[PDB]
């Protein structure tokens, strides 16, 4: 998702961007995959 809980972080190895949720202390390896 993008709710204003998600942080713009790029991922090392692919390339991709993906987001950081400090609220839940969700991550994943570029962008969401939800």
């Amino acid at each position: 998702p993008l709710p204003p809980g998600w942080e713009i972080r790029i991922e090392s190895g692919s390339g991709r961007i993906y987001y950081y949720n400090s609220i839940t202390k969700t991550t994943t390896w570029e962008r969401p995959r939800l």
